[PDB]
């Protein structure tokens, strides 16, 4: 029982009961207080913010008799989400994801949860999470969510979660646009540096949501404790839409893939530019000064002041032979 | 009001019935308030809504949220739907495309569908709903024999409407492109093509998330009747498909027809420096041998041989010639 | 509503056996191919040319089928997948085309509504791989006259599968090309033709990635037909779809290598002709700025002063420049 | 018939058994016709395959189709496997590289297996099966015991040895084309780079596919007896997959290699570029002074110092030293 | 033997049961051979395997295959399963990377299990079984009470997480490679990045065999006890496709890594030329202006017109500075 997380500062929990009826939440920290709310027959929904606690995590798990080792891996922050399958209650591991505007990092919480009966077991690392609109139909009596159990508040909450990632995709398309608009525009590599790191978060996030097909392919073709006929081909809805939330995604690595030799032949290209430039300057002054020096050079004999007005013939021909160029130029 | 357009004010009101219609425009803001008890529905066009004096009277008349206001105020919005118990409030944009040089504008059409009364705002003059307005002037469809539930959405659907010529704007700016990139290629046309990228781009930043403001009102619609702008919804998302696939389409073309250009030129690179080098490699050898003669020593190479003005020039040239053979060779 | 580019041929065909007989003809009376709906073996029906949005919606009445499901036939711009019922299965297809000459990849939607015992195929134009199949069925060739319709459309889906193999040898044969032109004689414009290519690529796992998906739904499912039999044949194309898209991923990195090489070569022959240039500018430079300072103005001339000045300098400055040609190639 | 070789011309029979053996070499189509109602397991090889009638004349005896046997002539068909009711035909396909000069050449040779006869249809003279002529013909083994099911496996496994051994030759040309690219970069690298791999893609583009050849019968066999020597063909299943996966990790280190190349070269083509920089530039402004001056004017400015020609001479050369304190930067 | 340690030499021989334990190394042969007829498991190992006369006498006596006897001597083999009706060969690897240098040094282990005594038999010093020997040797666990077959999934599971240790030499190899790309990158770094990448897939290039080797044992082990493998194995199994995942994260960190190098070099190369470019077009144009009155002709402008040295000296300077301005903007 070891938690190798960040976060061992804040400790909170919250339960909220309720019927098809009836309705209370609370914040009680009191690990006693909670244990007889399994007993009860309504959806019990509780919180558990700050799981870093070795001691309350083993404390609830020695009354509800869970495996030693699955409230070690609740601890394990570095663990990939997956769902096993057991005789009364259901382990589950689900990863929720963050990502800063300003500066490009993806910061994450890995939230495990054990559902049995009508228990609902949320785990927290920290303050924070998506599921609060969940909580108003809860609390505000809204659709068919009481009258159905947790079973499908569970997927409540994971469309809950998934419902994020489209807002995630709306952020990676914006990092996207953002980061291609500086190729064509600023020939300078400073995000191209951090396009990697970026592209490199992109490349971990879809590292856990390729898996995450098959955590939950497993549920809707099994689900030996949960019911069935309802629950799962409703459900397999939001499962027909994660395969197609990746599948974008895979896209859009293979644009960030080939967007880098873009950025590289454009630094070339406006090199070469600087190099057009270079170019036609050493080709009309150098061929001429060759000839500057031919005059310079002196000999035994100079037909320049024999010939008439032999110095200003000189500055006529020069002139002409650097412009003829020019029309050949920028072809 | 964050606008730029604080300098045009007009409001006039278009109130019909299942047979008769009335119309004016009248600047006086506590004019076209007793309207809002009319039994038929009341239709207000609100143009320049930069004066917060309007916004303030009408939205403490109508009982509008001061938030909700300032959201009119925000000429930067992206489009969604506002549910409440008395209104709607749906954020719309007006594009404008412009087939002389790539721009395209966008005025925020905000709406607040109250009881009887229909309010479009807009920042400045100039709209697709003129067609509509002769609609409500000639009794043309069942428009007038219902009530605001439909009037809504027949200024819905003449603004869907526009941005199908403006995907032929597009279109015809794309087989410009076209004969502009795949033929006849030059300077600027990148340029050309990135800022009409950057508002296809942006384009689709409106129009993408507009899909989820259709389904807003696609399943629900509390306080009016439902099952007539549902089907409505269900053909104008079968458009928008069409649209962002047509974008889709083009922004793989814009890339498509960027890396022709991008790597041909960048190929010729080493091709400028070819040319560069073996012009520039006649020069150096040849330009020192000029200046030799441009010295003083203790003898004189022209007394040493008969007609020592020549000095061997037309040789040395001939010497110089013969490079070429040993150039122009396969690399 | 159709919105497809072939509204031009119209074709129906019933090909109806059993475990022993077979039988075959090609009417286009819309009321004829209806009552062998409730016939108990196996019927294939033909339909070449769905433009037609009546016929569809007049076959469609007859069998039940969803308005909506009418229409996607229609719609010819759809990714493929499967829609489970309890009466039919309605299957999205697609057939991939490649003309070698000018690089394009012509498609044509194939749509199916597989009821009871009978088969049917939606086309617009004239051509398909169900020809060898259509053998087995009319000559009596292995237990594909007893096996009902479940394996006869899983044979008729595998044999679209080959297709897209043969198709890989049609991309092959376009790298072979590439891997003759951007390697032997290095020509413009083939980065064109390579992007292409690879506009095609990437274009061609649209379909056939999410397709994994779609045996793999009818792999754990097939809820009206019967189960068990065709289930573990689904294995095997499963594992296509898969060795298919792993070979169009494997094609990504292959174009990917050769299309740096046309730039790789330009590259390398450019600090080669630099190379020479380098060398040549170089060693004249401070040559020619000597000469200019004994024939140019000062306050004083030790130059003509110096005891054989002349040979001297002509040869001490030669060997710098032969020095050069010893560093040259280190 | 699209082979290359219609010179050679050899038929050799080679029959067994539990105990005894016989072997004789007989070039006439006619004289190995009454062997094939050997009940003893009978070998035969087939070396001459232009011959289209002898081939066929064979083939027609046997009662084998005649498009088969036309397929037969062709030496350009993927390598599958085709059931039948007895026999299996298979075209087995051979690659062998010389080390010396970059090549791959391709024999393809074809079997049929019915009854206790084997044939083996060769393109020219020279195989890997000579040990294998030895355990039949000095009963070393179960080979006698076992017929030619197991025998079959034999020559299988025979060819598939050889490409082990011809990893090794590409792995031998690997090490020096490391030699050429770790150091002494030159010329021609590229092509090497390429033909080595376009060999090894030529390669795995063969063996993938055979891959699931073996598959074809390790996990069926119809027309012949099962449960023995299907488990020995698990052990090559697994070797067509180690062999791929080496080919496939070559693919791999061949393309970073020649990455390596480009990266080298363009980083070493910038090094010519900033030795270029370095020495051209810092000589462009002091020739430029020389020339001044070398111009004559009314006013002389430097005779109306005193002894001032050496200073200018100095003054200069410290301008070229900071250009090196200029350097040392980016 | 093809190896390269034909010069350690070491024999230990460890036997234990539910009760006692016995741990000891001796030479001598002859006492270590009656103990595998011992009901208890007795693990042996064989440090400096080079010696082929105590193979040929260990191994004859157990009635083991020469030609198995035989490939234990090469070094050169794929890790694989050789099943029997008394014991199991099986061909595995240990591979160690030393930091401050790049090497990836491998030993193979082959090891030959009859009845409940285990044979292992290394190459040179050193094992990551030293902690496993400490619990069977306080008895800990249920590993005194289960046959070999465990106790060698006991050794097989101390080979895992070594892996993943080494794992994190890998990423700690990658930040330094990093670091020298992040910031500063210089020359030999592509080759630095090649020896990383050289055994990154040399790596896999050993598990990926090695891991069909988990799936043998798996299906079959005909004779030891087929209850013992439960999908423990598989677990181990199932650890190894997560390798895969982190060696293929680090093939796109690699390519990826490299590309960003080679990206810069591309800036390194412009930022030369930038400098290249504004030193020859600043002096050549005034260089030719030198060599023209430097150069003598007939009619002399220069001792004709007055002030004829200073009213030069003011117009060269200028033509390099109206440039500037046209510099230090987009070329």
């Amino acid at each position: 029982l070891v938690y190798t997380g960040k976060y061992r500062e804040d400790f909170e929990i919250e339960v909220m009961n309720y019927s098809i009826e009836e309705f209370r939440e609370f914040k009680t920290t009191d690990v006693e207080s909670v244990l007889p709310f399994r007993d009860s027959s309504t959806p019990t929904w509780i919180n558990i913010t700050g799981i870093h606690r070795t001691d309350v995590v083993q404390r609830v798990g020695e009354f509800f008799g869970i495996h030693p080792l699955v409230l070690e891996d609740i601890l394990n922050v570095h663990q990939r989400p997956k769902v096993e399958f057991f005789e009364n209650y259901v382990f589950i591991v689900l990863k929720m994801f963050t990502y800063d505007k300003n500066l490009h990092e993806l910061e994450s919480e890995q939230v495990s949860l054990i559902l049995t009966k009508n228990c609902v077991l949320m785990f927290q690392e920290k303050i924070g999470d998506v599921f609060d609109p969940v909580r108003e139909r809860i609390r505000y009596n809204r659709g068919i969510i009481r009258k159905k159990r947790a079973d499908y508040l569970l997927y409540s909450l994971i469309d809950a979660l998934v419902d994020d990632y489209f807002v995630l995709l709306e952020k990676i398309d914006d990092e996207i646009d953002v980061l291609e608009e500086e190729v064509l525009e600023r020939p300078e590599k400073e995000t191209v540096q951090r396009t990697h790191q970026l592209k490199r978060n992109l490349v971990e996030l879809r590292k856990t949501i390729w898996p995450l097909r098959e955590v939950l392919s497993s549920l809707y073709r099994d689900v030996p404790p949960l019911i069935e006929k309802e629950t799962v081909p409703y459900f397999r809805d939001v499962y027909d839409h994660t395969i197609q939330i990746a599948d974008t995604v895979e896209t859009f690595r293979d644009i960030v893939s080939g967007l880098l030799d873009v950025y590289l032949s454009s630094v070339s290209n406006k090199t070469n530019e600087v190099m057009k430039v270079l170019t036609i300057i050493a080709t009309i002054f150098m061929p001429l000064t060759f000839i500057a020096g031919i005059y310079g050079m002196n000999f035994e004999y100079m037909p320049e002041l024999r010939w008439k007005w032999g110095y200003p013939v000189v500055l006529a021909v020069m002139g002409v032979i650097a412009v003829i160029m020019v029309v050949y130029f920028k072809k």
